[PDB]
């Protein structure tokens, strides 16, 4: 088969020969019980770089050895990349939400191969299901890998814009010392309203990371959580967003972008904060409006912004919320650590395996069952 | 009575009029329920800048409407001083541990109305104690007043430390991208072995605080935690310092500086740890070897070295610790958010209110008893 993937570049200074560390931590299970993924080998030592073009996500060989064809790429934006000239005869498609090849109605029909679309990662924006669907394109994902990143992310990043940390570290890093400059923007976490907009497997993971901060725990969700949940974390459940705001120290935004959510933030709804809030986003860029943003950071209506998600991404040069006040931003990247890549290259391979020996994938990966079992 | 507070000075940009919000989280208790700071009332709202010279604690009408004498000044080191020229005759003197005005045996030797000396803050680093004993001075700190504060910045510098945020969002802040080159450095702190030097107010905060990371937690101290605490945390215990760091990821030093504490974290020691350790430090900047550190920054034995406590402190313009790879350090800072000083602005006060009206201060502010009652 031939197998189409597209990663990032490798870092500016070159692909990696050594590492910060020589092993990760061990890890079972996800919380609630899903396992980690389980493909029958893998040809890589978690902790390297798995995501970028010279990583592979560590598949040659095992495709490779296999009798298969493996072309990998960064090149895929536009009808003349590697991208869309391989598309025409690869059977599996493969990339990553931090680099995602976009497998739109257009390139789907000209994938005349194509069997199987994975998600190196969680979830499938980047993909027409429609026309997956209308082709019996199988389109799966490696379920959970990186929520926990993510959410980890998420509380570095609450923390960090209520204590003033970046700007603190800023006049640290230039020689400054300035108790008060540091300061007179920066308060503890301690016993503020958080409030977390979806609580799937991210925003739980992230309500019981806030926890022992003592904070005052909020959420609003298409559902509630169990009661037991509820009821370990002491949750205020809210209806409606719109109702969750006002009440809110910080709001982090852990829900899926729709036709619905689009702009949810925006120059109004920005008005039923409270003022000085706070807000992370790590889900989706347009969730936002980035104007209106940048002006409630000028404005004082937020007293701090940050994520990793950015509309359009990657961001152009110029982006505003790069360089607005109090902003905490990173590029996109929260889901990709190396310990996410090792999870994410493993369940990609695991995925491949069931899909080439004709062995069921996991329901938990599937998206959309073309011709694979479940 | 006089009163002499040193304090840092405003933001370089003047004192504050406005504030990112208008009120703080309601706190009643501390964790092992001490009671927040009871003083008969208080002259500010909580949230203003009150640890800086214009904002005087928010002690002047207090201490004026009741016959005394307040000076405030920043101007604290050496023999010509105003903190100097004033101590002759002070009866009361206040500093915070982020601008200490010391107490030498030579300064106390001058002061010769000397009758307490108040830690507007934790501890008493600053203050010769036997010096203090040998006058009948009481020596008060504001017991608990920002040991959350702090165990929040260590979490906060352990998740970014580990995350690689600092570097991350320098990309963003400059036009970058560049995913590899944030995440090639980058994993999740998620099953890692976090130990903490000392399981005080601080270092038992930041246990509870990392443990739905799901981290293994380590810690040493003088003597161990109840069982009950080391099970509901599911601690590991370490006899000694040396017998903890080998296991750990991640180091924390939440222990007093001694004679025997004194850059324990040195040339040698640091062999101990495993390669690619990352170490926060919010205690002293002398319980480490401050060329050491670098030089494992510069080696790879360290991947991150984070903290806001230097030596010698202030922090030179051109402290090493300021530019070494992979820091994420602040200016001393943590126990001094809005927060923080709003209680232990309030504590002062309430010490105060019972030193001047001859009723006893509470037995847990007390380090040295003059002629308090306790």
């Amino acid at each position: 088969a031939k197998v189409l993937c597209v990663l990032y570049d490798d870092p500016v200074d070159g692909y990696p020969k050594t590492y910060a560390r020589d092993d990760l931590p061990k890890i079972d299970h996800y919380p609630g019980g899903q396992t980690l993924p389980t493909p029958k080998a893998i040809d890589f030592t978690p902790g390297q770089l798995l995501g970028s073009v010279s990583g592979e996500l560590g598949l040659r060989k095992y495709l490779e050895s296999n009798g298969h064809t493996l072309v990998v790429t960064s090149d895929k934006d536009g009808p003349d990349s590697v991208f869309e000239r391989e598309l025409v005869d690869a059977d599996v498609v493969i990339s990553q939400p931090f680099w995602p090849a976009y497998l739109t109605p257009e390139r789907i029909a000209k994938a005349k191969n194509l069997k199987l679309a994975l998600t190196a990662g969680i979830g499938s924006d980047h993909v027409d299901l429609q026309s997956a669907i209308d082709r019996n394109v199988t389109v799966a994902e490696v379920t959970y890998c990186n929520s926990i990143s993510v959410a980890e992310h998420v509380v570095m990043m609450i923390l960090s814009l209520v204590r003033n940390y970046l700007p603190s570290h800023e006049w640290a890093r230039k020689g400054g010392w300035n108790i008060a400059d540091c300061v007179s923007h920066a308060y503890d976490l301690e016993a503020m309203h958080v409030g977390t907009v979806a609580a799937g497997r991210i925003g739980l993971a992230v309500l019981r990371r806030l926890a022992p901060f003592d904070v005052h725990l909020h959420y609003t969700d298409r559902h509630r959580l169990p009661e037991s949940v509820e009821k370990e974390l002491n949750l205020t459940w809210h209806a409606t967003r719109e109702d969750m705001y006002p009440v809110c120290d910080v709001v982090t935004l852990n829900c899926p972008l729709h036709p619905e959510t689009e702009h949810m933030i925006n120059d109004e709804t920005l008005k039923l904060f409270k003022r000085g809030a706070y807000i992370v986003n790590t889900a989706r860029g347009k969730l936002c409006d980035r104007d209106a943003v940048a002006r409630a950071l000028e404005s004082g209506r937020l007293a701090g912004y940050a994520g990793d998600v950015w509309f359009p991404q990657p961001a152009p040069k110029d982006h505003p919320w790069r360089t607005m006040p109090y902003n905490g931003m990173t590029p996109h990247i929260s889901g990709t650590t190396l310990t996410a890549q090792a999870r994410y290259a493993a369940g990609t391979r695991e995925i491949l395996e069931c899909f080439f020996e004709g062995r069921p994938i996991r329901d938990e990966y599937l998206i959309v069952q073309g011709g694979a079992l479940a």
